[PDB]
């Protein structure tokens, strides 16, 4: 179970749509890739789309940018959304949780980086020489 | 399966065995934390120790090097060293072979290191110190 | 199936008994219409009303005002008014709700018109031209 | 079932095969798709094939031409042809069937047309803005029209 | 699997020469005896042939009797396979248009005998390479 | 059976791991694709890539090579090499060999032309049906 924190997540993206302010504190931090969860990144993405065209980004109108991307079904709808705003009382510490959303997915990252670093060992890459095989896994890790 | 050239670890062996020439070649590319055999491992350092005191290193010799440290028993004694011998294709190649050798622990010692990345991504979800160590890890 | 934000047309509804200014963004984007719903047509037919005359349009009165047209049992009493009120996000948005709205009134008049076209084909330029005209029409 | 006439696609068919002047009426009338049944559309096209090359178009040259492509045995030979020749007496109202069997086709296009648009209605704007869903839906109907 | 030929049109050919003289001339540039895949219609063929280059009409009865004179009339189906050949050809001036088919059949059969020669001389084991190549190039 | 002569496969492989001047030879007489079974034309492009590059092709190199292209657990490993090998005495008659090799990957190739033109004849639609069924008879001759 690769390293996560799916309740910092659902804060993170809780706190983004119950406030505007808290959407530019998270960008400060994350990356959409940063999120476990698949459904999370649609969330965040389509948070992102209404945001990044000045429009707002509340339950409604990001059920509605997800359903015109044909995502609202795989989230679980805009009773989704709700359960997303409860898991915070307000937006307030939105940057702390996606500190952690952000620390969490650097671990992973090392974590994926190394098993295929590990793929390289037993497989090589393509029969090229062992010099770019090893080339090919300290970038994995750079790339972290 | 662990990166490894059983093959090639014997004709590194059998050349230097037969040709002082071969040892001077094979220096040049290999430790003996190359070698995947543990048995192997013993008779290059045997082979090494002698060829660093100008004593010749054939398979007479290396099986009382290695029986002096206890070690000739272990490695298949005096036959395996015959075995040795037998296997290489050609002595004056035994820079080749090693090449081989060479490339199959860079490959294992990938594996090690990959493994340990792991390792540390896990303890660190339990970072900074965890992310750089993790990058001596690949860059040694 | 029909495409519909139900909602979206509750936090338009919602924004106007909220916020006189709602109103009028709602305004420049709406029809009754383009409400699926009913319920949701009459009130904000209700809320127009009271808006036209220069009438505060708030739960209070514009209950009175479907009371009146003999509306407020069917689209749900205050009960229902009261839950359009508590469903709206921000009232200032109303016009971003009402866009929702629009936009989900467009794409259901294309399944309309395409099911009338349908229609067409299999009864019977009798027929050709109200289709055209159907589709050109959304 | 779609709108059609497979009775007057049948007698079409059997004109243009008995008389050019027939092939050049059925023309004025006819487009590439018009015939709902896949074998009459070959045989169809086979037609217009050996016409547009000022080849005549009989039996023979017809038989030839759909094995040419790989479509005799689909329709059921040169039998099939005779059958359809049997259907009429002479090529006399040949654009008359033709008149039928494009009128069946605008029926059908506007049948499939409107169906293309109740789709893009409920699959809305997957890509877009809904205003490339609408031009999708009436690019479907510029087609038919 | 069917050698490459349409019979369909062989009667066509036949059909359309026994009933017109310039059908004959037309059909004579695009074909040879050999082009026909029936034994029956490469002899019809000769026969017409022959009374043509001899300036003697060539029909049902006259061509029949040429046949018989050769010993072939009762080989080819008689006088009642002359009578299919005439009510096969959908229109005797078309002639030249039938045999351009059978023409072209009639060379997709060559390469289907000069490739099944060429895989048999690879089996029979320079001068194979030789051979395999004239099947191909004189097809 | 396609034509093939697969001792005479094995031979020329096996004098080329014995020699070097025998690599020269063999080369002279094969292309690219002569071999019947793909594994030996999986040993021979290893040992012609080590050539290439001057290093010497014997068991143990070849090996690492076909291993470096995921090709060694197909031709059965190391000991197949070794096989091989054991297939001649010396690498005297390894042009010879290779000779046989070329003259069955020549029949076979016209074996496989002639089977593309008997495709040609029967899938039809002419003249540039025809010349299809020429440019594969070219290759071959």
């Amino acid at each position: 179970q690769p390293p996560q924190d799916l309740a910092a997540e659902q804060s993170v993206l809780g706190g983004m749509l119950l406030s505007k302010d808290a959407i530019a504190d998270v960008l400060e931090r994350l990356r959409p890739g940063d999120f476990y969860r698949p459904a999370h990144q649609n969330v965040y993405d389509a948070i992102l789309d209404l945001y990044g065209r000045g429009e707002p980004a509340d339950a409604v109108t990001v059920a509605a940018e997800l359903d015109r991307r044909g995502l609202l079904r795989r989230i679980g709808g805009a009773p989704y959304l709700h359960t997303l705003i409860s898991t915070v009382p307000t937006a307030a510490n939105a940057g702390y949780y996606a500190s952690i959303v952000a620390e969490k997915a650097l671990l992973r990252r090392l974590v994926e980086a190394g098993t295929r670093v590990v793929q390289y060992g037993y497989a090589g890459a393509e029969g090229a020489d062992v010099a770019e095989v090893v080339d090919r896994a300290q970038a994995e890790i750079y790339d972290v």
